[PDB]
C-alpha cells in the first residue's frame, strides 16, 4: 500500500511515534519519505547480501529474518515479510526498537542525509491530527 502524507502521519501517532526516544513525528514521516515513498513493498537489496524491507526499510543482517542473510541476527524476531503488510504495527513496533538501541534515528541513512537538521515539521503540516 502507498500510504498518504498525512494518512501516514495519522497511523505512525496512533502506534505512539510521536516523541518516541524524543523524536517528533515530523522525523518519522521524513524518513518514510526517502526511505520508501511511503511504499509498504519496498525492498532494496545491499551489497553485503542484506535486504532493507518495507515502509522504514529495516535490515535483515540485525533484524528480521528473511531466510538468505547469513549471520543474521533477527532482532525484532519476525519475517520479513511481515513489515510489508499495509498494516504498519510490525514495523513500527521493530523501529522502536531499533531507534532506542543507542544511535538513535542516525541508524536510517535516509534520515540522517536528509531530515535532520531540516524542518521536518513540514511533513505534518496541514494534516488534521
Ligand atoms: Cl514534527
Ligand atoms: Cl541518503
Amino acid at each position: 500500500k502507498v500510504f498518504g502524507r498525512c494518512e501516514l502521519a495519522a497511523a505512525m501517532k496512533r502506534h505512539g511515534l510521536d516523541n518516541y526516544r524524543g523524536y517528533s513525528l515530523g522525523n518519522w514521516v521524513c524518513a518514510a519519505k526517502f526511505e520508501s515513498n511511503f511504499n509498504t513493498q519496498a525492498t532494496n537489496r545491499n551489497t553485503d547480501g542484506s535486504t532493507d524491507y518495507g515502509i522504514l526499510q529495516i535490515n535483515s543482517r540485525w533484524w528480521c529474518n528473511d531466510g538468505r542473510t547469513p549471520g543474521s541476527r533477527n532482532l525484532c524476531n519476525i519475517p520479513c515479510s511481515a513489515l510489508l503488510s499495509s498494516d504498519i504495527t510490525a514495523s513500527v513496533n521493530c523501529a522502536k526498537k531499533i531507534v532506542s538501541d543507542g544511535n538513535g534515528m542516525n541508524a536510517w541513512v535516509a534520515w540522517r542525509n536528509r531530515c535532520k537538521g531540516t524542518d521536518v515539521q513540514a511533513w505534518i503540516r496541514g494534516c488534521r491530527l
